[PDB]
């Protein structure tokens, strides 16, 4: 599995940016039966105002289908 | 923050998903000093024949920057 994680900016040390990684690592070998050597995971920082071209790529258009919706809106 | 989870497929009901959304929910709440209104969290299945596209677009131009490495390689 490859797990994309996008956030705005904030800063994580190497130790901050393992454990995140071990933590998701975990998880996705319980719910998805994967191995450890199977999971690749990507840490990226969105500026605020490319916050929106997030959103209208892969949030608004799979909003149904998300296993997780937000609870924010970013058209109301 | 915003999360993809791409994988091969597996069978997976609704209440998997939700179970799977809620332990990644409590680790980026933890860790990205978040909260849940601002989680959405997107299951992507991706046929193993379809793979090496993720490896050359999400995969192998950032593994500079992943914060895990995948522990295969499939430069092609």
């Amino acid at each position: 599995p490859h797990i994309d994680i996008k956030c705005f900016p904030r800063e994580l040390d190497e130790q901050q940016k393992a454990a995140l990684a071990a933590d998701i690592t975990d998880v996705i070998i319980r719910h998805l039966n994967s191995k450890d050597s199977s999971i690749s995971i990507a840490l990226q920082q969105i500026q605020p105002e490319s916050w929106q071209a997030i959103w209208d790529a892969e949030i608004a258009p799979q909003m149904e289908a998300l296993i997780k919706k937000p609870g924010y809106s970013m058209n109301a």
